């Protein structure tokens, strides 16, 4: 009983990078990102995924463990922080 999700930076770009964190070992799982600095989330999908601070709650549409959301670079192309949690 523990989600194990993984980070990944998929396409980027003088703006912002989509990452694309892959879930496995379960699928009710939850990944809480964490952007940096700044940075804030422009789009996302392969799963539920929103907030109104410097986090997002992100949850699994039911076969999309691996989801993948714009992170506004801001001035930063760092790759956000992402946890989960068997709950």
């Amino acid at each position: 009983t523990g989600c194990s999700v993984t980070a990944t930076r998929a396409e980027e770009w003088s703006d912002g990078f989509n990452v694309t964190y892959s879930v496995s070992g379960s699928s009710a799982w939850t990944v809480n990102l964490a952007l940096n600095g700044s940075q804030t989330i422009q789009a996302s999908w392969n799963a539920n995924v929103t907030g109104s601070g410097s986090t997002r709650t992100v949850t699994p549409n039911g076969s999309g463990n691996t989801f993948g959301v714009t992170v506004m670079k801001n001035g930063s192309s760092t790759t956000p922080a992402a946890t989960c949690a068997g709950s």
